[PDB]
């Protein structure tokens, strides 16, 4: 096995991308953006479940503004209740999860409050991703921000930005009917008061290479 860079002729016009974030707010404080270089904002509704959570950061998870054993405050493992298988505002969440189709074009995702807006004691940005992915999964998958989290009990209002990188890729063992991709990110963080971007949140930005990686 090798792995090689070629054109990416066959450039698709259209992506899924994959997500299953925890976020330290109730879902009904939150609305969900995509915009891209062809389009103003577009309201992300249908394509995505909300659900109500106790926050909590999983175990197996990177803990990722260690800077700012155990990283985890104990206070935010996961809560149970009989039927798993009401709290304090440290543990307002929401489950959002969904596959969401974009234009394969420079474009990015947007996790922000509704905006008259929402009280900032209830805003809490602190965040678990467990995935988030471009095209089809597949078996050799390794997504830098699967599996990571962010949070700050100080900085409740930080804005996170991820600028993420992505390649098509073509496994010779899958075939070229499979969307797949992987990609590279490099993160930035900002303090409300220097946001005080208008609005605060998480955002997810993206774009693809004009190049693929062929896998023989």
């Amino acid at each position: 096995i090798d792995q090689q860079y070629v054109v990416d002729s066959q450039v698709r016009d259209t992506v899924q991308i994959n997500m299953d974030i925890y976020v330290n707010t109730k879902c009904d404080w939150l609305q969900i953006n995509v915009r891209d270089q062809t389009m103003d904002r577009k309201l992300v509704l249908e394509e995505l479940q909300l659900e109500e959570m106790p926050f909590f950061i999983p175990y197996d998870t990177k803990v990722n503004d260690i800077n700012e054993g155990e990283a985890i405050p104990a206070e935010f493992r996961e809560k149970l209740d009989t039927r798993s298988f009401a709290h304090l505002p440290e543990f307002n969440g929401c489950h959002v999860f969904g596959s969401i189709p974009v234009n394969r074009v420079s474009g990015e995702l947007q996790i922000t409050a509704k905006s008259r807006k929402a009280p900032l004691e209830e805003l809490k940005f602190n965040h678990v991703i467990n995935e988030f992915s471009f095209g089809d999964f597949y078996p050799y998958i390794d997504n830098p921000l699967d599996n990571t989290a962010q949070f700050n009990q100080d900085e409740p209002l930080t804005t996170y930005v991820y600028y993420t990188s992505v390649v098509p890729t073509l496994f010779k063992k899958l075939g070229a009917e499979v969307d797949t991709n992987q990609y590279s990110v490099n993160d930035y963080r900002y303090l409300y008061k220097d946001v005080a971007d208008k609005m605060p949140g998480i955002f997810f930005k993206y774009n693809f290479e004009p190049l693929s990686i062929v896998v023989s």
